[PDB]
């Protein structure tokens, strides 16, 4: 429909997640989520109407070496498949040369996530030995992380990482909890603390955030390079976060009920 | 022995029993809303108990194992004591109540056909009738009783082209029954209770309807454990807020006045 702003997105807990009893809604109604939430926030300031629709290969966005081609939400922005992104998309050098980006509406850093009980304190720890297997999800910007660091701790991880047998790369981050809790301890899962954070305050609460992260970095609001409709949506995440909106939703959508 | 807080098992069946929007920061019976939550408050009320809900683990209304015996769902959870009464659309049955005790009906309704929109079938016999039109129920609960059960023919016939279906025509949920019908071009039919077509005829995208009548008459009833002195106040209450036309308010509120189909 004309005017109607297609929003790109991923789904992720607690940023876009499938309400229960999905099946029987349409459209918008389907999610829930701190960004469904962040979206109809945008959107009312804004004053669009807009359509949310699940990125196609479920990726964030990555740049095939070979092809240069970009895919995930990046890609759906890139080859003018969507109008914006809203997500838990992170602002990165590679990422923000080809699309542009809000100011970041919420901080966070790669951290490392444990069984209970995992002899583990830090990214040294892990990197000096090789019994605990540690890796990230095969795609996005923690794993770029790794690859491109010239500090030597990251460094040291990565040449493990990227040989190690079996793979200690999962395609999801459900999937990467799922190992960590399935390992009896031999696995520690490198993620983005927001989603560490979240997962560590639920059932069955076997997991634990273990030592600072390991950088300090922000999700933006993505949008085509050069899109008009970029202004508008920096102002209005600037609005949201001094209005305490931003806080508000964080508080929300992280709130403690007390399953741990 | 002094007061208890009562413990009800209910379901998540929309317009019955939903999450509230910001369930996430809610807890105990504030994250709920509907008109079963609606008419737990009006129970309790009018009989002076307090009372928690809670969702039944296993999202079943209630069906006894052949093999075991055991009764599963809302009407286990009453059964085995994990309960003290189930308020949800719990169809009054015989071999339910021959278990656990049944107030009169707070709700009339039938078992009925739910097609998209433009769907060539107005009736049961219909649907018999043919084949390019696939039809089933929920995997679970009175309606599949229903056709498993019956002796008429034409519901027979049906049951014994649904049983044997491939790929299965029963689904899990009512949901899942509507994102089917919505989904298969007119090729796939409904059979549900009456009270969830009408909700669904009503909410967006409005691309389903309940067509021809119903296929038999029957009752939704509040249900506690078997001699339970909770039943006789409980069944006075549901008659009262019928006579006073509270559930009639109630339906409108949950099924009409907000619907999204229009006017
Ligand atoms: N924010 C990241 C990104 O933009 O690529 C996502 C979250 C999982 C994935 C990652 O941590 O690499
Ligand atoms: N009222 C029914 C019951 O008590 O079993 C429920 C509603 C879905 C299921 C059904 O239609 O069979
Ligand atoms: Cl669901
Ligand atoms: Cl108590
Ligand atoms: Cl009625």
């Amino acid at each position: 429909a004309n005017k109607t702003v297609v929003v790109t997105t991923i789904l992720e807990s607690p940023y876009v997640m499938m309400k229960k009893n999905h099946e029987m809604l349409e459209g918008n109604e389907r999610y829930e989520g701190y960004c469904v939430d962040l979206a109809a926030e945008i959107a009312k300031h804004c004053g669009f109407k807009y359509k949310l629709t699940i990125v196609g290969d479920g990726k964030y966005g990555a740049r095939d070496a070979d092809t240069k081609i970009w895919n995930g939400m990046v890609g759906e922005l890139v080859y003018g498949k969507a109008d914006i992104a809203i997500a838990p998309l992170t602002i990165t050098l590679v990422r923000e040369e080809v699309i542009d980006f809000s100011k970041p509406f919420m901080s966070l850093g790669i951290s490392i996530m444990i069984k209970k009980g995992t002899p583990i304190e830090s990214a040294e720890d892990l990197s000096k030995q090789t019994e605990i297997a540690y890796g990230t999800l095969d795609s996005g910007s923690t794993k770029e992380f790794f690859r491109r660091s010239k500090i030597a701790v990251f460094d040291k991880m990565w040449t493990y990482m990227r040989s190690a047998e079996p793979s200690v790369f999962v395609r999801t981050t459900a999937e990467g909890v799922a190992r960590v809790r399935k390992s009896k301890g031999k696995y520690a899962y490198l993620l983005e603390s927001t989603m560490n954070e979240y997962i560590e305050q639920r059932k069955p609460c076997d997991t634990m955030k273990v030592g600072g992260n390991l950088d300090s970095k922000g999700y933006g609001i993505a949008t085509p390079k050069g899109s008009s409709l970029g202004n508008a949506v920096n102002l209005a995440v600037l609005k949201l976060n001094e209005q305490g909106l931003l806080d508000k939703l964080k508080n929300k959508w992280w709130y403690d009920k007390g399953e741990c």
